[PDB]
């Protein structure tokens, strides 16, 4: 995303394209971190339901 923004700055495009590409990259990275925390909380639930486990569960 930073390289693409530098490219766009070099091409002298309007700030509309700057914000479009920046928002796209930001939302993609938000999705990446959200999925990473999805897996992290999956593992955390595994750990809780494993360590904190007893019959009748």
């Amino acid at each position: 995303l930073e390289a693409d923004l530098a490219e766009l700055e070099a091409e002298g495009a309007k700030a509309d394209a700057r914000r479009k590409v920046r928002d796209g990259g930001e939302r993609e990275m938000r999705q990446i971190r959200d999925r990473a925390q999805r897996e992290l909380d999956r593992l955390e639930d595994i750990w809780s339901t494993f360590t904190k486990l007893a019959p009748k569960q």
